[PDB]
């Protein structure tokens, strides 16, 4: 049995996420979890969208916790994605990241192949993933969809917490102020469509491990 | 690497594909200017140049009803004739086919895993121990070219070996996309010149 | 589990053929390979098509290599088949063995089944042969669409390698001057359809096992 | 110290204080030019720098009938607001209160004895682990202030903390002298230039 | 090393220098981009990197006869102001200098020989321990420029370090072309970007 | 060594040097014909060799008060085109340079002394490892020539690599002999034939 395969016509996947777990040791705190960032949906064309790996931009309950603590540093963060439409679909999915936030988005497929977690595929594809989202043990990830920062090569040691606004304003000055407030942003790309109006396919999923660092109240967290 | 070496690894698309009604047989040099883009931009300020290792490998991005097959070969003696047939390519050293929408198994070549699974990989790798040469120059597609034509027995000493991709399958007469082919390579950067100057 | 299909929506199968090989024993030669023949493709009728087994027929290799020697011995020789469409695409493929060059070929399904290695699939099928192509141990061919010479039953002890063009020139002459020149053809037929025009299927491999025998130089051997 | 590096320790009131019938927050950058006059003069001709060790320790000087307290804590992230409140207040990294008449069991640290009683020191010492830059330049209290000004978030490489400093208390609304603040640093001095060309 | 990282050591011109009558001081940022024109193009294929190590030499193409001097530190806030005169320079951290004849013993540095004289050399190493941020981003001088003239600040960011060239001599208020500066670096190149896109 | 295998090592003048007010290339193959006229009288009577080492040094001829200065690089693709600019010859293999009146530390290579001191020494040595073939056969330049210009491509089967010699320097626009470069060779020496037979 080597060298066949045999075509579904639909990836079923069942996600049923985990319980945030918290632990403080003195003074960090340590914050595991994973929750769903984006829906996707491929074109006729090629289309860059991008996210800043910040942990407010992140998840929306992150956001609202880690908001307590002045400054983190990421352990972890993985994106994965998880297919929605039959195996009969087409385009296909492409991610990598990027470091110095004045560099522009790539344009092309050739173009984004280079980036540091390049992983593409069909947009059916994905249901390898799985346990990364449900966290289970693992498989054979061989085929997933994942990206997951390389985080011992980021430029800070710490980071402050910013709130978009914040972020926002400061970028607006100059974007490579920007440096310092994230480490990275992840880029994804949706090509290969068939029809002109979105086709939706399916969504990504973000786990993190994150060291919480300096209480501060939420109110003068900026 | 050395103080005079310089080693790079890394992976690209080197070629996007279709496929039609009928068989097209393309060829691509797996010479650095060639192999992607990138690796071009990059090597184009050494003079010499070795492969360490080079594989292509595809990945799949067109629907499961897509239908259709690749083939890939290696040719060795740019005098040779592309094969005409699939029939003569599945001769080959390194002939590999699969169904245009299998083969990202191979995923784990452009990632960098350990491929459990190699079994159901659509991918190719040089024999670069019987390379001719111990190293090669870094031609530009044009020089390359004049070159040849001149007398194709040149092209012997400028390029280790030339790929040749064949797509028949089909549906369309329309050309209909199926995947990409990318590159995962480790070469032997050698004796610096300033690219401008490199032909 | 038991009387439990699950269909498919496509059978991948991927081929990676091994080298030649060759080995010498004092006067005989013996060569074991595979290569691939031919690519089908189905229409809205019936169409019969056919192969004769010799060696500068069988395979683009085969026929330059053989040349080198005067006479040979087939000890194995397969043709299994291999899909490339979904399991949607209607049609199926018969092949069976000929004997007497002389004979008409079947025009009927019904004809053609009773032919010496009878052999029929849906079209989409097919990846069990796999092995054979390959050649990998085999899991369980009950299902392949593969066909093998009766060997040892055919006409002649050794028969002389021939060009094309020298044997078409004498079976020119009487068709069954033929009858030396080749031990058996084999026929294929594909009806089944739904396109008017034809809509490409699967391929087939030829996998055998020759005895070489008296040496001569190419040039000399028609 | 090496011929590259320099190492310096030292005492010095990093600053005086007073309270009120109400609370007033006073905030100040753990910056070598802010810390006290003379790490300014001497900090002054060297380039960049960093905190080996860095504390505030509070020193009475009124009499026992002063009421009132002081409160310190840290903040990291200049875009950051002080604190309105005490409240917030004694949420920071490092947050500790007492009686402005309290605290000579400090001594020690302005000292150096081994403060056996560290149980009533009013003290607070950074935590240089988790500082965000690996080094930090030299700036003047202008330049950084200009700099600020354009988009906090730059405070955020100019310096590794701002220390929180609160007065509550209160007899008069007339500010009564209570105590000082000083400092006790390590620092490492790093690659000198002329004080004149420094900002 | 060479994975995802990518290791390799260069040498080259960083820029040629004439003396005047009267004192002129320069600037180098310490940045791939203005390193030089080569790893400048290699570098650009990378989204940050590390000084491993980088050094400036400079070699003489005078006779015995001309008359000034080069000399050399590096300075690390974007936003300190440039010396103004020998003295002040006389404390940066690299400072070296010479008659612009002298220098020829540094060949070596760049030759890449193994030898027992820097003797004397005008050479300067970069302290590449001592750097602010861990690693650097790859910045393109427009962008830096643009950047620096928001507050000259956020360079600090975007760059380790700044050469200081000072050529002071002076025979006639004209200028003499008296040699060159050389770099030799080894840099850790780090997340590959398509050239095309860096800024 | 010696069997059908002949080593002979030597050292002799390869070609001498003029400077003058602009900037002249020249390039010299390295080939046993072209380095000096001695070893092409003993090599013609093999068929092919192969470098074991070979290197050009430079040596002082003028007073200390002439103006120029000698560089040198490898190339190693005959078909690339020659540097323009000391900055594009600056970053070719073996860069070395110095005024034309530096040098005499070089004595050693030609002399065959073990002197600690390559301090200085306007040396090139080729990288004798990473040449294309693996021997190389004796060709005369007129034939070398010939087939160089059917196509500038063959050379690269014909000889292991070209010195290029910068002379940038200027007094006059007229020319000055500033002194001569030699070739230091360890060759090892293969086919005979009948000397008058070899092209
Ligand atoms: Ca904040
Ligand atoms: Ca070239
Ligand atoms: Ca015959
Ligand atoms: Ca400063
Ligand atoms: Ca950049
Ligand atoms: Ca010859």
């Amino acid at each position: 049995q080597a060298g066949v395969s045999m075509a579904p016509i639909a990836q079923g996947t069942m996600v049923k996420l985990r319980p945030p777990m918290l632990r403080s040791s003195m003074d960090v705190t340590i914050l595991s979890h994973c929750e769903l960032s984006t829906e996707l949906a491929v074109t006729v064309t090629i289309v860059v969208t991008s996210e800043l790996v910040m942990p407010f931009t992140v998840g929306t309950w992150l956001r609202g916790v880690a908001q307590n603590w002045s400054k983190y540093a990421w352990v972890a963060i993985r994106y994965t994605y998880l297919p929605s439409c039959p195996t009969t679909t087409s385009g296909a999915i492409h991610m990598g990241f990027q470091y110095d936030m004045a560099d522009t988005l790539p344009v092309s497929v050739n173009q984004l192949s280079n980036l540091k977690g390049y992983v593409t595929g069909p947009v059916w594809e994905g249901q390898s993933g799985l346990c990364f989202v449900n966290n289970t043990k693992c498989p054979d990830t061989s085929r997933a969809i994942t990206i997951a920062l390389d985080t011992n090569e980021v430029s800070e040691k710490r980071y402050p917490f910013k709130t978009a606004t914040d972020y926002a304003t400061a970028v607006g000055v100059n974007a490579n102020i920007g440096n310092i407030l994230v480490p990275a942003r992840l880029v994804t790309a949706m090509e290969g469509g068939s029809s002109k109006t979105a086709v939706n396919t399916g969504r990504l999923y973000a786990s993190y491990t994150i060291r919480l660092i300096e209480p501060i109240a939420a109110a003068l967290n900026l």
